[PDB]
């Protein structure tokens, strides 16, 4: 499913991401935009053989099992394919574990390079939340 900007903001807010670990909703919408263009089916392969999945591009090297990333962890206890669902619950629950591991949203390279230090509130402007 390809989300609309406001539709995704509302779904993330309902799933408890607004101000989760001090990150306002605009940060999460901004990260989803540059990681996946709001497409839950997005996949991208990394140089090390691991793959990134879903709306927040969660990596199989640490967070999910895809059956093809040797010596990797599955810290979210889920198959990577569950992160491609039109229901964002699994992606959101896994992102909460990632953002709590010590590095905050810096775990998402696109957030650090394209969202951090910008007016992220603009990503939720006009939304009925
Ligand atoms: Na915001
Ligand atoms: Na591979
Ligand atoms: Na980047």
């Amino acid at each position: 499913k390809v989300f609309g900007r406001c539709e995704l903001a509302a779904a993330m807010k309902r799933h408890g991401l607004d101000n989760y670990r001090g990150y306002s909703l605009g940060n999460w919408v901004c990260a989803a935009k540059f990681e996946s263009n709001f497409n839950t089916q997005a996949t991208n392969r990394n140089t090390d053989g691991s793959t990134d999945y879903g709306i927040l591009q969660i990596n199989s090297r640490w967070w999910c099992n895809d059956g093809r990333t040797p010596g990797s962890r599955n810290l979210c206890n889920i198959p990577c394919s569950a992160l491609l669902s039109s229901d964002i619950t699994a992606s959101v629950n896994c992102a909460k574990k990632i953002v709590s591991d010590g590095n905050g949203m810096n775990a998402w390279v696109a957030w650090r390079n394209r969202c951090k230090g910008t007016d992220v509130q603009a990503w939720i402007r006009g939304c009925r939340l």
